[PDB]
């Protein structure tokens, strides 16, 4: 659950929405849809 990161999902929901951009930990590298079950 590390995301002390930049959002860098290469979805449109962080791209844009700044609600799940903030601390994600999405391991950058997130780039497919149904693997962005992220909401933070
Ligand atoms: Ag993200
Ligand atoms: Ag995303
Ligand atoms: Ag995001
Ligand atoms: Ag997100
Ligand atoms: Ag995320
Ligand atoms: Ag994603
Ligand atoms: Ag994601």
């Amino acid at each position: 659950q590390n995301e002390g990161h930049e959002c860098q999902c290469q979805c449109g929901s962080c791209k844009n929405n700044e609600q799940c951009q903030k601390s994600c930990s999405c391991p950058t590298g997130c780039n497919s849809d149904d693997k962005c079950p992220c909401g933070n």
